[PDB]
């Protein structure tokens, strides 16, 4: 058990010789240059996030080229992620750029576009045309990061709601609105999204962080928008509200992974429930064998302070203990004053937590949830991990061209590094969001097709050896493929 | 497993009908009056902490008196905890009340008392006389909550160290110092502690939060300081540095429990290691069946803001997930602006965490670790909890005069409330640091010794009924006499 | 596991200080006298069987009185069992007392009573009137302990079957017949049975061994025949053919226990399948918590030889390993030359086997089959046994007036003696068919009602102590009751 | 559990499509001819036992020759086992060919050879020269299959014991004697054994059933007696007295397997203890992954009757339940009237027992006992069997040249047939004493070394298909190179 593992631990013992968790850094003006990106990579960045809420295609093109230049100069593979702006609900403009809302006061929110450019404290525009048919009397409208809270009293007409201002807040033009109780039916992907996504396809991005996913069918729209040429791009669904949490089973099934957006979830969901949601979503993904990212409000105070709060450190450690594959930095690296130091600290926290985490509890819990009879692929990968524990093997080598079996092996949480040997550089990059895995590129063009597998196996073994994971006389568990991996070897390291 | 449990949860599901975890509140200006304390109790306070780092005996007598009154007025039992100042290492005074220390500069720290009242940036006093024989070249000295860091280069003489100032910080007089690598050999209790501990025994305090505990032997010196009149007072050891952490097994053995003082540990140990040390110390106490408190910087930003940070909330939740019996408030209640709200929210987080927590993982993990043969008490308490799971009983009733068997049952973490029926009011108070237990007092001098146990058992079941834990047709596991008799009871 | 337990065993280790299995001896002319019965008891007899296939009421009255005299002289309680003659199918008489049946020959078997007293090799009587409507062409008729086998060719008329004699055998008058494939629908209890059973009720017998039980409804007929005054008499169902084996679940539910009649089952069922049937029936009873008796062909050769075959010893040991509560002797004690020596040897075999049997495998297998939530009685008894294993308690004491909780505790197979303290002498006798239990009579008339339970608990503890099971400083697990046992104590022996 | 499995069984359910247990048959007058042996093979014989207690080298050469011919004619592989006479203790001769021993009478047993040819009821010879220094007063001497029991009263001299005749029995010349309490120190191999063992190496026998094995050291003396030319011959140790039983761990360590010789054990040990010794020895071998044979008085009454007793049938079934790899026939086939019928029936009992037996209990019990870390071979073989259960595979294919990995897989008891593909015919023969395995021979000199393993794997799957074990869409677990490579294969 984890409890039994805790008794045996000492904080003055040396830490693990590898970090399993993976760090996603969002790129901005602090970090867009190749020297800044090289600093990031060396600090621990595995994944570069592009926030398409800001900047233009040219700005992001520069991120892409610079990431690739930085990775090539350091001899590594860094994933590139496109985070979509997504559909939004915003207020319109206000007469005088401003509207002083006062507690107890009554106001009117309109679907009528005529008021888009002349709102006041008394009556203003909201750009979601289905607003009235989705909201009922009693429901709440949150405006400006949920700072202003309105309660709906009644429908004045088909397009207008009578609202009570429940607290004093002064709002400006084009502020973002949230609908806590309501099933927002905005399209999955907007127009900008659809052109961003084709840009991403054209620039060969590795994954999509798809904003505001509330439904399984919405995952299909991101898929269709990515088109036939985008079929190999991973779709990571951002879970940001109650709907997404409620439909999580069907969303996970359709997507390639999940981001837990704690800050966004917290706008309508009490903080203590988001903590629990994080547990649920992470575990569901762990059992599905799909990467899961813990995001927003991670080491936030370290954007301008050289040091985070203790509660922040603890937040990051427990993300790892929950079982997150990935931890993500936002403003801390995009606009922050200490981009290198925040990534380095995050690597240190993850590594410390990993040294305390009992991987076997994960292995055993997930193995118990398998129904007998298992299919071959599932039996092979769980057996391989089992053999790691039984022989105390010190590494795994998995031959996987698409990364699929590498993810299936990682799902079972061996207590040793996984080395994936693959013939696709895109697999190396995409595996950067799966914990416990390091990828080795084997160049089938430069080296042959290695149909017997021996060269790839030696490449993985050699990598493991050069990182000090295995030495002469150690065990290494090898798995390989015809479609999936059906073959296992327990190899004595020479 | 916890992982398997997580799969089945829905955050919209209703929370449990009871909060197992317990809340300790530090009393200060914000909360010392009877009506404030009354607010605190109804908000969720189980233990009143008196911080003896400040305030006179007159001030804490006012806290003591006021707590007992507020509690009596509400007809409840509140524990009173005396949190000692403890031994300290401080700098001396400085010429001009101040000393501007600069990175790269060299300074001299002296054991020589002559410099106590005339320190400068170049040479100043430190009041720990064994400083030089404990510190080696390479070691660090932390000053002023570890903001100023000095590295020791060499011994200038027997009483003086040559130090490099490794960072720029301006310090004032009498600032606290820490020795990260070093086995500090300061005594267990200070001279002020002895006066304070004697005072606590006189005023009938329920427990001591004993500061800066580093070894098992030191627990006994605290014990000797309370005397024969104070032998039923619980000693909860505050663990604050690497020695306490290293010596934790033997310290847990001698103590009645442990406080994980994160902030003090954090002065000397990287924050990520403190997080792990919390996990270790909590689980060791769970297994020992002794109470553990998660203390310091729990909901700190709610001292002056009406809501805490999201990270602070997860910190509280994860202390519950770790297995803590108690969570503690300091300035949030002592000097804070929202004392009631902070306690009510702490209560709400705990309850939410508890609803997601799979108790059976705890029961089972702890069970798996018991050596066989078990002694009778161990066997009876673990069986009875096992019986709760196997018959899906909705309450336990534990007849315990000293609280011992109530603590032993609570150790095994049944997934239902534990009602302890006891003949000592002090037991009612002391069980307030044990999760999952509520106490009912049975006045044996007024009502008889109840040798057949019927009256005390009925008192327990009645309490459970009154609270909505059980109704007609439900099972209640009853344990009694240390305990060796178990009964599976159909509720009438 | 049992396998793991086998590794640790040594045959030169001393045996257990108690025998858990119980010995049933059938009384006959060899053993009917009070001195012979006293020899039996001292040899290990717990139960006296009366075979009502032979002898008259006066003969059996003498058995009853003598058993009671013998038990009273030795200060013990011995159960008395009435084994019913049961319904039978027999041939009629033959012209000349004899009929030479020859392989290949054709004969005719008739339901017509006119031929009852004048059968020949060509045509003879069978007294089961539903014979023709139960038998089909192809079916077999077994005659004279299955020595003569006939195959049915056709129905000559409504009352007559044309049969081929499939083997050469010479039969005499009134020989017993078996119908291997057929659902024999003879009444549960005959006329003799119904008058025997009322005799048994009148003489206060402890249990019925009900012959030829094939159906659950038949158990009800034994029950109705026992009448209102017989309600407390245990009905042990004898399983003797495929029907009884096929309906075993419903039979066990209705009865108070089961006898596995191996010899009888073997007439129509191949020997190797009866071995398996024994496993099935014993385990089903173990899980139901109802006594099960292994009977017939036990130490058979020891009827006239001073020593049994090795295969016989092995048969008896494996009955114990299967989990039988009881082993039964028939001719070996009824008509045998070595009645004392066969019981003594059987006690020795049982004791040796018990020393090799891992009780925990029984406890754990049965505990695993309980559905959560358990009812209180079930949770209490399994917990009590669990506590024996966890504290290595050396005895149990169970207060049980009807014996019901004593049987429920025994079901869970603690690895220590169970002491039942009861206020009914009939409970002491009836518990003689439950393994691992010894009974102590507490006389509520002579000693009071002991509503607080303390005296009965001391009586059980004292008994345990006087047999050397527990000494000062040992643990004893006490269970007691209001209906069932809801209360448990772990007591330190003074 | 086995108990839980029993609940689900129906005796009318069809038996398994394969018999895991193996049948050894002793050859004699009833069965020495090629057509008789042919009858035996088709009836279910896997091993031909030659009992060297009787018959000349010429007689057993006839058995050897005839077995190989019968097997070749049927296109199968049959193992040939040489069962040695071993060291013996016998009485001498008697005046008049006879000696009437009477209960209560006193007699004298002498080590002095002068009395070898003139013993009487009063004084007779015993040929074990260390008899007096091994026997103490109180000890028993068993004579003539333990029918005559003598108790030792005292030493009359250095070579002579005063004995009480404890029961009435008439003995003849050269009768066998047993020493129940005593550590018999007779040599491992007799002079006749050496001649016989050398003969077996010359004739290429597959295994030795080594008589009267008492200690681990004795296994090596048998080994040394076979020489370098006989190093691949398996030594199966016949355990026949208390020394073999006591020393079983170390004996199993040195041996290639164990025969539980019930009848010989029964001369000296009560029959109920022999039953338990069978359980112990069988389970120890299962755990060691070495073959164990249950031998002697298995279906003895079927020597002269057409059907056995019911107790004999349960005895055969329970040897299978115990975990025996093999069951053995002696006079039933050597001198019996129904050799074919006895083997066919033995086969039928085994198959019925196997159908009721839950293999998973074995797999799991043996698994639970493996120390961690496992060595690679152990890990690979146990995983692969685990894989059979988890994917419900219907066959295993094991590429094993020496048979080692085939024995290691068979140890873990998958619930499906094991096909061993091997390049040595001797391995085909030797695996006939390992349950659950069938062997396919791959002629590497004729077909190539098959370094890619494809041809041998296809040979295995093909065999499994031919036998009805697998069809299209079924899983087959393949293990190969000792073994370290596992493949879960979809059958085409
Ligand atoms: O003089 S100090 O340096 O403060 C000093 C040091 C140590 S030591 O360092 O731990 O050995 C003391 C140990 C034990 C003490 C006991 S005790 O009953 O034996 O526990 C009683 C008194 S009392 O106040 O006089 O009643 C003590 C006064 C002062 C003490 C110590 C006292
Ligand atoms: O003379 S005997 O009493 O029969 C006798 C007794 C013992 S002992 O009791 O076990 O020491 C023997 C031990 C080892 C022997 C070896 S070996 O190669 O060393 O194994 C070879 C021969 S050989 O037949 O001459 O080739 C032996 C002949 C006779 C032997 C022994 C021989
Ligand atoms: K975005
Ligand atoms: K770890
Ligand atoms: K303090
Ligand atoms: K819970
Ligand atoms: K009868
Ligand atoms: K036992
Ligand atoms: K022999
Ligand atoms: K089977």
């Amino acid at each position: 058990s984890q409890l039994a593992h805790n008794l045996t631990l000492s904080i003055f013992d040396p830490v693990a010789n590898y970090r399993a968790a993976r760090i996603i850094c969002t790129i901005g003006p602090s970090t867009q240059s190749v020297e800044a990106l090289k600093g990031l990579i060396q600090s621990g960045m595995s994944v570069a996030r592009m926030n398409f809420s800001h900047g233009s295609h040219e700005y992001h093109q520069t991120t892409i080229n610079n990431v690739r230049q930085a990775a090539a100069e350091l001899g590594v593979n860094i994933a590139i992620a496109l985070d979509t702006k997504g559909p939004e609900i915003r207020t319109g403009q206000f007469v005088g750029g401003d509207a002083v809302m006062e507690r107890g006061a009554t106001c009117y929110v309109t679907t009528d576009p005529a008021f888009a450019d002349k709102g006041t404290k008394d009556k203003f525009y909201i750009d979601y045309q289905n607003l009235s048919k989705v909201v009922r009397p009693g429901n709440y409208i949150y405006i400006d990061d949920g700072i202003l809270i309105l309660q709906v009293q009644s429908h004045e007409d088909e397009q207008t709601l009578e609202c009570t201002v429940t607290n004093s807040h002064t709002i400006s033009d084009r502020r973002g609105v949230n609908l806590p109780g309501c099933d927002v039916d905005l399209p999955a992907v907007s127009a900008k999204d659809r052109v961003d996504l084709q840009f991403g396809v054209e620039q060969g991005v590795d994954m999509i962080f798809a904003s505001f996913i509330r439904s399984a069918e919405q995952v299909g729209d991101v898929r269709k928008a990515l088109g036939p040429k985008g079929r190999d791009i991973m779709i990571i669904c951002k879970i940001e509200n109650h709907q997404g949490v409620q439909n999580i089973d069907s969303i996970i099934e359709e997507s390639d992974g999940i981001m837990v957006a704690r800050g966004d979830l917290g706008v309508e969901i009490p903080a203590e429930k988001v903590v629990v949601a994080q547990k649920i979503l992470i575990s569901k993904c762990n059992v599905a064998g799909k990467p899961v990212i813990c995001a927003t409000q991670m080491l936030e105070s370290m954007t301008y302070n050289p040091r985070p709060t203790r509660a922040e450190v603890s937040d990051v450690a427990n993300a790892v203990f929950n079982g997150a594959d990935c931890v993500m930095l936002s403003g801390e690296t995009a606009k922050g004053k200490y981009p290198n130091e925040v990534v380095q600290y995050m690597a240190r926290i993850c590594l410390e937590a990993q040294s305390a985490l009992n991987e076997y509890v994960f292995f055993n819990s997930i193995k118990k949830l398998q129904h007998i009879p298992m299919s071959a692929d599932e039996a092979v990968c769980s057996s391989a991990v089992n053999s790691v524990y039984e022989t105390k093997a010190k590494a795994m080598v998995v031959l996987s061209n698409t990364g699929r079996s590498a993810r299936l092996v990682a799902k079972y949480r061996p207590n040793c590094p996984i080395v994936c040997v693959t013939t696709r550089l895109q697999t190396c990059r995409q595996l950067n969001i799966t914990q416990g895995v390091e990828s080795v590129f084997f160049d089938a063009d430069k080296l042959g097709h290695d149909e017997g597998k021996e060269h790839r196996v030696a490449a993985g073994v050699e990598f493991a050896k050069s990182k000090g994971y295995v030495q002469t006389g150690d065990y290494c568990v090898v798995i390989h493929a015809k479609g999936y991996a059906n073959q296992t070897r327990i190899l004595l390291v020479e």
